[PDB]
């Protein structure tokens, strides 16, 4: 079971990442945060073996959060950086960091592809 | 080589399906809209497989558009609306009139679950 923390000030986004990781059976969401602050309270209790963090976030952002990690904790998750088109110069400092990340398009195409074949398949 | 034409006023959104479906090897995109008295005039030109168009738009609804579709084109495309959350209701109709639909959820989670494993793995 690998243990997944969320954190990301999008509560859209939050709420999907939250639906699709507990939907793989071999992961399970542990807790979820809006702002950089609550998710390092978060870490403090909840020794995740990911955290999925938002790079830019107003006041304290992901590169700032990914620091306070690396400064102040014993126990560290793997970090995910949520990057979006155009944020890619900024995630590339946390990369340095050893986070790592994962690129979010804006519109879920998932099964598209499939359906398209299904319909035109059925004619 | 499935043809596919695309109708949505979401410029984001139709950018992304153009590039998502001219990256399947056996499908072609061969034409885009971004409102639907534009979309009717491309149908009677290009004649596609496969029309996405969205569910609800200003003045010219996927809707009106659809019933444009069978009450005066000869040839007609099989048409996939792509439907949002709160729209099911709406989409209901079009199916009733023989389009099929796609659940666009907002946010692309395809490879999220694949990087993650990999990421554990590596540890």
């Amino acid at each position: 079971s690998i243990k997944v923390c969320i954190a990301d000030d999008n509560r859209e986004l939050v709420s999907l990442l939250d639906e699709y990781i507990s939907s793989q059976p071999d992961m399970e969401v542990i807790g979820t945060a809006y702002n950089g602050q609550d998710c390092l309270q978060m870490l403090e209790e909840k020794r995740p073996d990911i955290l999925l963090l938002d790079i830019i976030m107003p006041h304290l952002d992901g590169l700032a959060v990914l620091e306070r990690i690396r400064a102040g904790f014993e126990h560290q998750p793997n970090v995910i950086m949520l990057t979006a088109f155009g944020q890619e110069d900024v995630t590339k400092k946390a990369v340095e960091l050893g986070a790592s990340y994962f690129i979010l398009k804006p519109f879920d195409m998932e099964n598209l592809a499939h359906h398209i074949r299904q319909v035109y398949g059925k004619t």
